[PDB]
């Protein structure tokens, strides 16, 4: 209860504590000033865009559905934006202090503590704002208006029949989705255009030094390392977390009228509240793990993760047993082992998540065989390097997907679709620690950008941050896959109609693949996924060229130009993501859109895994060859040329395309779930 | 009866192919070193063919015996027949191209008959296409005449249950085995051949980047002879194998849909299920795809011969379009006549969903035909720099940016053909339900004879380009054949698009067939609408979709890994044979995985999971195929433009030219092995799933 406020205050306390850390060096202070100025300008531009789009969409939701939906949309927008702003400011401020600690104390410990404190500020802001928004929505709308009390399908002034509370939580999830969409897409385009331009100025005719303070592109690359790995990745994790919670709530809410009432109101109310309490326990357990951690940084991060996971396991076992022991109609909704069944699913998801990270690591890291084969092959041709990286990513897609399939099967066997959503929530129970670790990465990147012994210590922490960022990217992709699957489940429950309640519940819960509509929608969704990825790449290249032209021709000016180009190019993919469900449905019904959702989820998950793993393998092979474990091949060799080309191709892919894809899948699912009440029946063909 | 005339049409196609073979035999072939080179290529290719043919004969005999064990022996016999017919078509086309390669260059150079040499090369492609179509339809008609009519498998038309719990229609299972045979042979051909051809092209570029400096597509490299052997193996044989595989899949799926529609439509009156559709109507709907295919073959032959003797279009691509358009329109009109007669003899139109009666499947057919044409157009529009696409590729060439833009261009090109195909699906459904969806599938490849003709023309032009580069009589001598090679690359992309569109329609019909095979006598008592149900909500189905998409990407990646390993590894003829044998050995594994995945996934999780696996495989394979084909074609077409130097006089020596060559060599394995292997994967997985459903829907562990 009010645990999110504790997270917000504890995040603010770590902000105040780290501000009291000396900034030391003057050149480093100036670099942090440049990064802060550029990041704040980018914030101003994106916040103007987000304000306009969010107000428009909130008014639209208020028009077509109940006003509570639009209010929750705005609330989610505000909460996610606040979390992102607080975390990004923390990260921009903490890098120089981390460097100062590492330099003065000649030790990695104080620097590690300050960097992890900044990461914790970001993660705590995420969790606290998200869960505080959830609690405010529940307290204001569910109880004061009695939407949960009557728990009846409402018909608004446009003749749209729908569940008010489900539509409101759908709008709140849509707000999280819109914030994550703008953050990840625009920011990632910025981040990879900036890193690409930083590498390009090294290779231009003017030979402006790469990773140079006078280079505007190095400052843009640092700002992007912050914006991408913090705002976009944390936004993705919060979007998947909120999607899972909202999916559980929607599943219970629509199971109430479907099972006829075969399930009492008390059971439905408890199943709606269970993810909320389960989410709160995850936040508390995550903070406990963080507090314990605050010579091996990876060991400390792993300890934080495992403590958070195990504490969640035990406390949620107790909560789930004590709270769901007193409900009726558990078997009808799929609780095989009774009240213990959802908790089981949750822990399963937890394990799935951790395992997924390993697989990402197993393919992305150069310590293991996959990236060693890539580095060894690099002696034989740039094209062969590109082919081997593509093959490695395509091979890497399989093991995490197999893990996800096994987790889905186990969660289903335990507790139906409700426990599938609970397993998603279990995977995201330690999302606070996940966001903290992930936002650690870019602080280390910036510190690296900022004695040879202190340099090597900063390099050590930067490499640890890179590895953790790759692991977090894999984790985010897996969590987004679970969230999209649960959102599809919620959409298909939303397929319910007043005429359908008389029909068998199994007959209602029905999407035949044999339908040409379903098959064609799956095809179209997969095609739109690939077309989205292609236009992402084109936009990134265009933005990089525009920045290079401006540089040839004011660091804030160049950042503003890049931000404006990214925002202008973001409209078309955002338009596609928003309009595909609406247009496809108002033309063909809801079965076509369900097929679209299935195909989009499949294609986006697969491409995201592929791109993330390939880029991670390429970057780690670069580091492998630089450290020289491939004996007899020094810097400047043909393998280095091949790896540089491979990284320039892959880095933008792994850091914007795949995350954009999983944001795409989740937002398309959310928009379909929201619009179903209209466009199931208002369809042209 | 007139059926004798229909049976004679494939025989006429075979005879005309033999006549064109006699035409190519009259090759002067003045050049001696190039003739010896082609003889060496023929010897190596035939040795590889003998080795792979022995291995695939072993595997095919094993699989046929397995079919005889688990299901009817007619299934294995039809599988063996399809193996023989497809192998014969591939061999005939290969011999035709190998004989024609030197002849085209000889005519164009010595006799200055560049145009006539082009015409004879397209005639060789037509020989391959006629062999493909004639052998496929001859096998189909022999199967139908022997088993459906003589043995009374259609006459009794009753579901039989053998041991192991397999319930099935004997004739439907026989045609399923014949389609599975075409799929297995096409798999062995394409996977290994594509690995070999792209390893050979990559190895030629490696000799460019070895201690020597003799690159790929390069006259100075004699290692390119292995690349030429590949230009035949796969770039000729595999396109016909894939198109025949999709063609047979569409026809067999239509036949299965019609055959299982007979027991499905039953109405419970007085505790007795009355067959809602008569036997005569079902038999007519089973025979109709065969007559439509025969009419399509006849129209294709008429159009091809008419174009050869009517007008020498100065644009070879325009001439190919003229041939395609004539064949398409003739097929449309004659199928109008056929379907009007069937509508005159049909009465169960509303119960089966025929809005316009038998004309509605005809509509669907036309839809598919036009759809295919449009798809091809789109392919060109994105792969060729005639419009802004691939022009921006050259602008980017003006290296990492180039690679990124090529990837983006391929992914952009994915969307329009898929949108056109979705519109075609919607229209075919609206006309005539799933039966007309299958009819549109068959319509798209109704002119598959002309399609294979054009596509197999392509690599003959590629070989002529290599020979012209070797001759070095003039850069214009090289460029005349490079023009034809670029046309061939565009046609290969068009053929891949046709194959994937037909595969998508056929896979839709195969989902229908899978759920039809789910029928049991209890399901016959149960409502057909309730039976026809594969819920997406189901965790099994959704997880299966995820797994199928993952297997699609992992298959592509392991293909790339095997090709790269072969390139890393490499008597020069002995070395080529060793590389080819290693490629076949590594081809063995993914095929085994593809065959075993449906069986294992089902015996673990039911039939819903396997249906989901099929869904995911269809989606991912189709999308990747479109992507790879378009991207590779765009890269190669931009190469041609920069080589001619119309890009501001940069010339060969420009560093961006080297970067673009490297990018094109990267793209080649994708466009020439990944996507077509994926669509064959999709259809073979669907076929084996539909076969195994009868057991493993109810004999499942979890
Ligand atoms: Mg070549
Ligand atoms: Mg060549
Ligand atoms: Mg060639
Ligand atoms: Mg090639």
């Amino acid at each position: 209860f009010l645990i999110p406020l504790v997270a917000l205050g504890f995040a603010a306390a770590n902000f105040a504590a780290v501000v009291r850390k000396p900034e030391g060096t003057e050149r480093m202070k100036e670099i942090s000033s440049y990064i802060r100025s550029g990041a704040d300008s980018f914030l101003a531009h994106e916040t103007k865009a987000i304000f306009k789009v969010a107000i428009v969409i909130a008014i639209l939701l208020m028009i077509f559905t109940t006003w509570q939906t639009g209010v929750a949309f705005l609330l989610g927008a505000v909460m996610s934006a606040s979390a992102g702003i607080v975390g990004m400011k923390m990260a921009t401020r903490a890098n120089v202090r981390v460097a100062e600690a590492a330099r003065t104390t000649k030790k990695i410990g104080p620097a590690l503590k300050v960097a992890y404190q900044g990461g914790s500020v970001m993660g705590l802001s995420v969790g606290g704002f998200a869960l505080l928004g959830l609690v405010l929505v529940y307290l204001i709308f569910g109880k004061w208006m009695g939407q949960v009390d009557n728990l009846n399908i409402y018909t608004n002034w446009l003749g749209i029949n729908f569940v008010p509370f489900a539509m409101t939580v759908s709008g709140y999830a849509l707000g999280c989705s819109i914030i994550a969409m703008f953050d990840r897409v625009g920011g990632g385009v910025y981040t990879k255009a900036a890193d690409m331009a930083a590498d390009l100025v090294g290779k231009t005719e003017l030979n402006l030094p790469e990773d140079d303070p006078r280079n505007p592109a190095t400052i843009a690359d640092n700002v992007g390392d912050n914006v991408g790995d913090v705002a976009g990745l944390g936004a993705d994790l919060l979007e998947s977390f909120v999607g899972a919670i909202v999916s559980s709530i929607i599943l219970a809410s629509y199971m109430f009228p479907i099972y006829v009432h075969q399930v009492p109101k008390e059971t439905i109310q408890a199943l709606i509240s269970y993810p909320i309490f389960f989410a709160l326990v995850g936040l508390g357990c995550s903070m406990l793990g963080i507090l314990y951690v605050i010579d091996n940084p990876q060991r400390e991060l792993n300890i934080s993760l495992w403590t958070s996971a195990l504490l969640t396991v035990v406390l949620t076992a107790f909560l789930t047993y004590f709270y769901l022991k007193d409900l009726q109609g558990l078997d009808v909704l799929g609780f095989r082992f009774g009240a213990i069944s959802p908790w089981f699913s949750a822990i399963i998801g937890i394990f799935s998540g951790i395992l997924i990270g390993f697989w990402a690591e197993y393919y992305t890291s150069y310590r293991y065989k996959p990236t060693q084969f890539l580095g060894k092959s690099s002696i034989e041709g740039t094209g062969m390097v590109i082919s081997n990286g593509l093959s490695l990513g395509m091979k890497s897609v399989f093991p995490p997907t197999l893990t996800l399939v096994l987790g889905i099967l186990f969660a289903d066997y335990f507790a139906g679709l409700y426990g599938v959503a609970i397993a998603a929530l279990g995977m995201l129970s330690f999302v606070a620690t996940s966001v903290s670790v992930d936002s650690y990465g870019p602080i280390a990147d910036n510190a690296g950008g900022i004695d040879p012994e202190v340099r090597k210590i900063t390099d050590h922490l930067d490499a640890v941050g890179n590895t953790t960022a790759a692991i977090g990217k894999g984790f985010a992709i897996g969590s987004a896959i679970f969230a999209a699957l649960s959102l599809f489940a919620s959409y298909m429950f939303s397929q319910i109609s007043p005429s359908d309640i008389g029909k068998p519940p199994s007959l209602v819960l029905l999407l035949n693949m044999l339908d040409a509509r379903v098959i064609a929608g799956a095809l179209l969704g997969a095609a739109i996924t690939y077309y989205f990825s292609g236009y992402l790449i084109s936009a990134v290249t265009k933005a990089a060229m525009k920045m290079v032209d401006e540089i040839r021709r004011d660091y804030n000016r160049c950042i503003e130009i890049t931000s404006d180009n990214a925002l202008k190019q973001m409209g078309y993919p955002a338009f596609i993501a928003i309009l595909t469900p609406l247009v496809t449905g108002f033309l063909l019904g809801a079965e076509f859109v369900g097929g679209v959702l299935i195909g989009t989820v499949l294609s986006g998950a697969m491409l995201a895994i592929l791109t993330a793993n390939s880029g991670g393998a390429w970057d780690n092979a670069k580091k492998y060859l630089e450290a020289g474990n491939l004996e007899g091949y020094g810097k400047g060799s043909e393998p280095h040329k091949a790896l540089v080309i491979g990284d320039t191709v892959g880095d933008p892919l792994k850091d914007t395309v795949g995350p954009s894809l999983d944001i795409l899948i989740k937002i398309m699912s959310v928009v379909s779930v929201i619009a179903v009440s209209i466009f199931k029946h208002v369809h042209l063909f």
